[PDB]
């Protein structure tokens, strides 16, 4: 699913992203915006040989199983195929518990590279919220 920005920042907010661990709506928008372009099926092979998914680009080297990523670990307990659903529910899951791991959405190079600092609340400007 590509989803709608407003339509994305609707549901990011309705599973309780919106000021999670203290970054507002807009930060979750805009990374999702640099990670993905908003398509859940977004999929991309890192250096490492892991693999991003999704809307938010979830790393198989730490938090889903794809099978084929060696020394792997599973920490959001799921199939990396989850996080490609319409269903945003497993990506946004998964991403509460990687902006909890200690670098807050550091975590995101996207994010810190093109939305950190920026005037991220422009990204659910003119959204019905
Ligand atoms: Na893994």
């Amino acid at each position: 699913k590509v989803f709608g920005r407003c339509e994305l920042a609707a549901a990011m907010k309705r599973h309780g992203l919106d000021n999670y661990r203290g970054y507002s709506l807009g930060n979750w928008v805009c990374a999702a915006k640099f990670e993905s372009n908003f398509n859940t099926q977004a999929t991309n092979r890192n250096t490492d040989g892991s693999t991003d998914y999704g809307i938010l680009q979830i790393n198989s080297r730490w938090w889903c199983n794809d099978g084929r990523t060696p020394g792997s670990r599973n920490l959001c307990n799921i199939p990396c195929s989850a996080l490609l659903s319409s269903d945003i529910t497993a990506s946004v899951n998964c991403a509460k518990k990687i902006v909890s791991d200690g670098n807050g959405m550091n975590a995101w190079v996207a994010w810190r590279n093109r939305c950190k600092g920026t005037d991220v609340q422009a990204w659910i400007r003119g959204c019905r919220l």
